[PDB]
Parts: C-alpha cells; sequence; structure tokens
C-alpha cells in the first residue's frame, strides 16, 4: 500500500491556469489534447498534454518521465497538475518538427548524418531497455526536434503513452538483468518481444531516411491487409535506383533490424556494435539518391502503424 506522489497532485493549492496561459492545439486525440502554453512568470513557451482521467490513467507515463526525462534525448517533464478531471503534463515544446520529415526535406542528406541520427536514438533506447522500459509506439512521429539547429543533441523521443516498466509480483519494479523473483517465461518474452519491436520501428526509420520511402507502404491509400502481408513476407528491396548507391554496411544493418524473426533481430546493444554505427568516420558525406515525397511518406507511415495497432 505504497504512497504514490503522483496520485496526490490534486492536493496542490496552485492550479495550471494560475501559472500558465494556454494557446492553440497541436495534437488532439481520444484521451488527451496537446496545447502550446506560455508560462506567465517567464514568458517561456511549453507543450502541455491535457489528459482525461476517465478515459485513461496516465500514471505509468508520468512515472517514466520523472525517472528518465533527465536523459538528454528524452522529452523532459517540466511541470504537472491535477484538478480532479484532467492531468496536465507540461514538457518542453518541440519547435523543430518531426525528425524524419525534416530529414527527408534535406536533399543533401548523407549516410554519415544518418548514422549519427541513428546512434543518438539507439543509444537512448539501449538505456531504456536496460532499465526494463519499452516504448512500444516508437513510430517516427514520436521522434522530434526540440529546435531547428539540426544537432543530434536536439533529438527527443516523445509520447511515452504505451510504454511499459517491466514490473512483477508485489507490484515491484525490475531490471532485465535482475528478475531473481522468477517471472513467467511468458512475460519475459512479452518484454523480450516489445524490445525488438522498438528495434523494428527504428529499422523502419533508417530505411526511410536512406531512400525516402517506407519499406512496407507506398502511400496512405495502401490497405492494412497488403501492408501486413509485406511485413509478414519478410523480404524487401535493398536493390535499385534508391539503394544501388547506399553502402552494403547500411543495407546489412537494415536487414537485421527489420529481420522478420524477433529472435534473430538485432538489439540496441548490437545495433551500436554494427560497423555502420561504429565506423561512421568512413561513411560518405555526399548526397543520397532518395525519393523526394515527404508528405506521401507521412501517409504511408501512418497507414503502416494503423495496420499494426488495429487489433489493439
Amino acid at each position: 500500500g505504497v504512497h504514490s506522489i503522483v496520485q496526490q497532485l490534486h492536493r496542490n493549492s496552485i492550479q495550471f491556469t494560475d501559472g500558465y496561459e494556454v494557446k492553440e492545439d497541436i495534437g488532439v486525440g481520444s484521451y488527451s489534447v496537446c496545447k502550446r502554453c506560455i508560462h506567465k512568470a517567464t514568458n517561456m513557451e511549453f507543450a502541455v498534454k491535457i489528459i482525461d482521467k476517465s478515459k485513461r490513467d496516465p500514471t505509468e507515463e508520468i512515472e517514466i518521465l520523472l525517472r528518465y526525462g533527465q536523459h538528454p534525448n528524452i522529452i523532459t517533464l517540466k511541470d504537472v497538475y491535477d484538478d480532479g478531471k484532467y492531468v496536465y503534463v507540461v514538457t518542453e515544446l518541440m519547435k523543430g518538427g518531426e525528425l524524419l520529415d525534416k530529414i527527408l526535406r534535406q536533399k543533401f542528406f548523407s549516410e554519415r548524418e544518418a548514422s549519427a541520427v541513428l546512434f543518438t536514438i539507439t543509444k537512448t533506447v539501449e538505456y531504456l531497455h536496460a532499465q526494463g522500459v519499452v516504448h512500444r509506439d516508437l513510430k517516427p512521429s514520436n521522434i522530434l526536434y526540440v529546435d531547428e539547429s539540426g544537432n543530434p543533441e536536439s533529438i527527443r523521443i516523445c509520447d511515452f503513452g504505451f510504454a511499459k516498466q517491466l514490473r512483477a509480483e508485489n507490484g515491484l519494479l525490475m531490471t532485465p538483468c535482475y528478475t531473481a523473483n522468477f517471472v513467467a517465461p511468458e512475460v519475459l518474452e512479452r518484454q523480450g518481444y516489445d524490445a525488438a519491436c522498438d528495434i523494428w520501428s527504428l529499422g523502419v526509420l533508417l530505411y526511410t531516411m536512406l531512400t525516402g520511402y517506407t519499406p512496407f507502404a507506398n502511400g496512405p491509400d495502401d490497405t492494412p491487409e497488403e501492408i501486413l502481408a509485406r511485413i509478414g513476407s519478410g523480404k524487401f528491396s535493398l536493390s535499385g535506383g534508391y539503394w544501388n548507391s547506399v553502402s552494403d554496411t547500411a543495407k546489412d544493418l537494415v536487414s537485421k533490424m527489420l529481420h522478420v524473426d524477433p529472435h534473430q533481430r538485432l538489439t540496441a546493444a548490437l545495433v551500436l556494435r554494427h560497423p555502420w554505427i561504429v565506423h561512421w568516420d568512413q561513411l560518405p558525406q555526399y548526397q543520397l539518391n532518395r525519393q523526394d515525397a515527404p508528405h506521401l511518406v507521412k501517409g504511408a507511415m501512418a497507414a503502416t502503424y494503423s495496420a499494426l495497432n488495429r487489433n489493439q
């Protein structure tokens, strides 16, 4: 019967609208609304996610953000409130846009930049996995730039809304290195899987960065059945106008990250040992030959994640 500090936030005298001005929307959905806010005292602007407690309980999310937001490349919690009905999660606002989009509108993007981007993202996931966290919605739209600098220090992984802290009996938080509290080889494989999905979702990103098309969809018109069908077929082009020019190192990494069998799919650990990541210095800085269709890709990408999330 442990005290949770998060549960007690309705005890606060001060309210959100006492400290912050609200502005426009930026991300409406079933459970929550994301709005831009201005902090009255500082005139500093933030993102505030306004969640409905009747529709879900955002505690698991907030506890992850508290523990792991200090990570440079993880969205950072900045305030939080409870008025009874609504939880107000305040975080740094991502002014830089979605990372993939921005990158696809850069026509002189190179492999060398691609490796730096993946290194920063995969480093961050190696850390999360290592504390028995899995993201489980690591689609491109959830990886954003905090500013327009285009540094890898700008990269932020966002929306921890379906993420899972490997718990266990007695309601007790665990690592993947310690579960001497023998947990079912059932829900080691749940988390053992959901790690490798996070990695698959990173393979999709790398595929698209390199070529300017997603590997399992051409556009948003593509049907669920035919996207799932291609995912299942477990083959993909690493050949042709877009790929011809890309180094075999990169293609190799892509194959093992999107590898159809979860058990032979690379880890974040192993991704970071691949020479594409490790020997970045010997990669090319000259431009990639990519499709220039960012808005198509965004549709294709949404179509892909909507087929995967359909049954849930």
